[PDB]
């Protein structure tokens, strides 16, 4: 008696929410959830839970590190939410089923409640400098690589202010010659065609000691940009 959240809506992923939660973001693709499970056969046999727990269940959403019912459902969740889901076995371990624990062809229940979510860290030294929060996926899998001349439109704020808006070809590796910070160029070789995101820069990841006079940025001043990868060409290797 749930609402079904199946993309193709085959009630594959039946959702009811039991608390509601606050605020209206929803985690997407990418960003780094955290939550509190249980899981069901439908007959009641309770085969797993986090509950014990000394901490949280944590996974990066919609990269298919959990079966598919899952991606879909924490995708439509609010921080506080508690919700129950049913997912078919083709949304969770289908045929196959998962020794001991789950029979073939078994439909799940799960309760799930979303503690929190942040941006993806997109470091090579995972140290929070450059974090993506994805607006709108992309559609395409290839990624730009050093060399690649890419299509870009980019609006950039410094504690909210607007300081620079263009749309520019350019190519990666050269963007320093146009006023774009290294970590921008780092992550805009993690961007797919047509993604729409929101990127957080570090001091480190910015302009760093020197700042940039001429967008009144001063020495280590964090920097946030809100970016459209249009299109690309890779470079050869």
């Amino acid at each position: 008696e749930g609402v079904d959240i199946s993309p193709k809506q085959d009630e594959g992923v039946l959702k009811v929410i039991k608390r509601e939660g606050t605020g209206t973001e929803m985690p997407m693709i990418g960003d780094r959830v955290f939550v509190h499970y249980t899981g069901w056969l439908l007959d009641g046999t309770k085969f797993d839970s986090s509950l014990d727990r000394k901490d949280k269940f944590s996974f990066d959403l919609g990269k298919g590190e959990v079966i598919k019912a899952w991606d879909i459902a924490i995708a439509t969740m609010k921080v506080g939410e508690v919700c129950h889901i049913t997912c078919k076995p083709e949304y969770a371990y289908g045929s196959a089923g998962s020794p001991p624990k789950i029979p073939p062809n078994a439909t799940l229940v799960f309760e799930v409640e979303l503690f929190e979510f942040k941006g993806e860290d997109l470091t090579e030294e995972e140290d929070g400098g450059i974090i993506r929060r994805i607006q709108t996926r992309g559609e395409g899998y290839a990624k730009p690589n050093e060399g690649a001349i890419v299509e870009v439109a980019l609006e950039g704020y410094y504690k909210d202010k607007l300081f620079d808006q263009r749309e520019l070809r350019f190519e990666i590796g050269e963007g320093e010659n146009l006023d774009l910070p290294y970590g921008l160029e780092r992550a805009i070789q993690r961007m797919e065609k047509g993604e729409h995101s929101i990127v957080y820069l570090k001091p480190s990841y910015a302009f760093g000691s020197v700042g940039k006079e001429k967008f009144q940025i001063p020495p280590n001043a964090e920097l946030k940009y809100e970016l459209h990868l249009k299109s690309f060409e890779k470079a050869k290797e």
